[PDB]
DNA sequence: TGATGACGCT
DNA sequence: AGCGTCAT
């Protein structure tokens, strides 16, 4: 009676389905129904695809892929390109199609906007209003897109279909303070925000409905596209019992790979075997704590309220012979980027009643190891192009060997720490 | 031959 | 603060 099951909170992840191909579909019929991908940078190989459409996907074309062997693979593959500005690809179109979906959420529920295409949402509330509205039956008619992970326990939505009667045959109605009915009413709240999504934008997307994050966000990508996942509490021992570890969000890296090595594991379930001491041990006191919650399906961070992005970036590589070798080149690109990033500013302010307080300048060269040679920050008083190139260039002035030596193969800038305004 | 953006550590 | 990890 005293141990918590993480059943506290319904928390839904909306993911946008292929995200800049559905966008350039939008605008473009041509491409709606297709094999096809949106690509940056023509010239090196056909431009390296950045987004693949799911008839695309099928002739094994992937993301990270140069154009010109994507072809090799599917020879009728369509393709969008990525806005080219000041020389380098600008992503305001898909920015801006993010704004669209993101207020559209915002109507629902306070969102944390996790990515370009994707946003958590808190929904204990919103559910507790609608079980008040309710002690009426939920119909199966009212989650027409939904599986429930785990059920049914020869056609795909025949046994969609099966499982949901299933779900639905053993809830119980009667009681407002059951989990698993919680989870129901969030899951007919979220077939009615992405029917608002995609009937407002054209854009289709993808859901997990669970009791956290890292729930929702796994739910989310077990049927796809243009479908939704419940994940029970009690969905979980299975479910996790042959779950590679590295599915997990934030155990897709080198955490992840200790926990494998370690302590001599594949799935998330065989943590349960360990105590929350052993776990610390091994991966410090936050993560131990939050490895022995999470292999029990529970996790307490919570959806953060926040729908604009804390920063504002401008980034370009320059890679093997385009490395910037001259005073010119560095202070000519240093400024495109600052004249973007000018262009951002300005907007932002006018639309979001705030101003950057800090600007950070990171660069590369070319033979380290790093993917940043050097990070520093200075004061952003003006949103002026100009100025913050200069200051950009004083700030790194002092990393020329030398004409710039060694030559400089990434250059960033960030706008940060915004007050209000 | 990429362009981002959030959060953790010391 | 500057660096790193993880991700999308
Ligand atoms: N390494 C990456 C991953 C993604 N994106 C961009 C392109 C994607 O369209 C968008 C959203 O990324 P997702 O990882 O959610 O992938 P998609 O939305 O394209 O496909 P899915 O339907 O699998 O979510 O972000 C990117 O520029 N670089
Ligand atoms: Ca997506
Ligand atoms: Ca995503």
């Amino acid at each position: 009676p005293h141990m918590a099951t993480g059943q506290d909170r319904v928390v839904a992840l909306v993911d946008m389905d292929c995200f800049f191909v559905q966008v350039e579909q939008r605008q473009n019929p041509h491409l709606r129904n297709k094999p096809c991908a949106v690509v940056q940078y023509k010239s090196w190989k056909g431009g390296g695809i950045i987004a693949v459409s799911y008839e695309a996907r099928a002739f094994g074309v992937t993301m990270s892929m140069w154009a010109d062997d994507a072809k090799k693979l599917c020879p009728d593959l369509l393709l969008a390109q990525v806005r080219e500005s000041r020389g380098k690809a600008n992503l305001t179109k898909y920015r801006e199609a993010s704004v669209e979906v993101m207020e559209i959420m915002s109507r629902f529920a306070v969102i944390e906007r996790a990515s370009i295409d994707e946003a958590y949402v808190d929904l204990t509330s919103a559910v507790q209003e609608r079980l008040q509205k309710l002690g009426q039956p939920i119909s199966a008619d009212l989650l027409p897109s939904t599986y429930i992970e785990g059920l049914p326990q020869v056609q795909k939505e025949g046994m969609r279909k099966q499982g949901l009667f299933q779900w639905l045959d053993s809830l119980q109605i009667d009681n407002l303070t059951s989990p698993d009915l919680q989870l129901t009413v969030g899951a007919v709240i979220v077939e009615e925000m992405r029917a608002a999504i995609e009937r407002e934008t054209g854009f289709q997307c993808s859901a997990g409905i669970s009791h956290n994050k890292v729930l929702a966000k796994l739910a989310c990508g077990l049927n796809k596209p243009n479908r939704q996942t419940l994940v029970s509490h009690g969905s979980v021992p299975q479910l996790f019992s042959q779950m590679p570890i590295r599915k997990i969000r934030s155990l897709g890296g080198k955490l992840g790979a200790s926990v494998i090595e370690i302590l001599g594991i594949e799935y998330m379930g065989e943590l349960t075997q360990f105590t929350e001491s052993q776990l610390q041990s091994h991966f410090g006191e936050k993560n131990g704590s939050w490895l022995y919650a999470m292999c029990r399906g529970i996790e307490h961070d919570p959806v953060k309220p926040r729908q604009l992005p804390k920063t504002i970036g401008c980034s370009k590589n320059f890679p093997g012979k385009t490395a910037l070798a001259t005073r010119e080149q560095v202070q000519w690109w240093l400024l495109q980027l600052a004249q973007e990033l000018e262009e951002r500013l300005t907007k932002d302010r006018n639309d979001n009643d705030r101003v950057a307080t800090q600007l950070v300048v990171s660069i590369r060269v070319q033979g380290d190891k790093r993917l940043s040679s050097l990070r520093r920050c200075c004061a952003l008083t003006r949103y002026d192009a100009h100025k913050m190139s200069h200051d950009a260039f004083t700030v790194i002035k002092n990393c020329n060997t030398s004409e710039w030596s060694p030559p400089l193969t990434m250059l960033f800038l960030c706008a940060t720490k915004f007050s209000a305004s």
